[PDB]
């Protein structure tokens, strides 16, 4: 529709179905998921979010992003650090993978943050509102298909403790998104960038699939 929040949802309907159709992701939704494959996505998420949250800090005051700056409600680096400590041990930082597909997603993220600020909301949107909704889905699936120990850790990423109601926060986040002042050209690029974000995730999944199989 007319609101950015709805235009984004509709324009990415197509690429989202492609995400779900990604073999690696398709195999995940069907229960079949290795511990090593889940580690690869947690590692992927760590790099993606480090990059994204760095760029958000750089533009926290920019009028092109300030409205959607919710540091406390959304930060995920810390949670991912906690999980990675569990999945990879105390020396996780020296042993986690950093593949080409991860490097490319990070590269674009930095390009946006440094030279195309007006589009950062596109990536913030794709990730945060996407993980807020999808999270509870993959968490459950993994929770069982993995059989992790009662160590009480490793899945912190899937819970946003500073958000009482996902529905209320989303409503507020969409509201802030819709309050963003942008020209038609900028708006179109924001929508295209959301598509690009999806593509980056799709090829990341493709790469993680060829890795898991060798």
């Amino acid at each position: 529709p007319q609101d950015l929040s709805e235009a984004l949802k509709e324009a990415t309907k197509e690429v989202h179905t492609q995400a779900e159709n990604a073999e690696f992701m398709r195999n995940f939704q069907k229960g079949q998921v290795t511990r090593d494959g889940f580690k690869l996505v947690m590692a992927s998420l760590y790099h993606i979010y480090v990059a994204l949250e760095e760029e958000i800090e750089r533009n926290k005051e920019s009028p092109v992003f300030a409205p959607v700056y919710f540091p406390e409600e959304l930060h995920r680096k810390a949670a991912l650090e906690q999980d990675l400590a569990f999945w990879y041990g105390p020396r996780w930082q020296e042993v986690i993978p950093y593949t080409p597909a991860m490097q490319r997603y990070v590269k674009r993220l930095h390009e946006v943050g440094r030279t195309e600020p007006e589009l950062l909301v596109a990536h913030a949107y794709t990730r945060y509102l996407g993980d807020l909704s999808g999270g509870q889905v993959l968490k459950k699936i993994a929770q069982k298909a993995l059989d992790l120990p009662s160590s009480g850790e490793g899945l912190a990423f899937f819970t946003f403790p500073n958000i009482a109601s996902a529905t209320k926060f989303k409503q507020l986040y969409r509201s802030r998104m819709n309050s963003l002042e942008m020209t038609p050209a900028v708006r179109q690029r924001v929508i295209e960038e959301a598509k690009t974000a999806f593509l980056l995730n799709i090829q990341l999944f493709e790469e993680l699939q060829e890795l898991l199989t060798h």
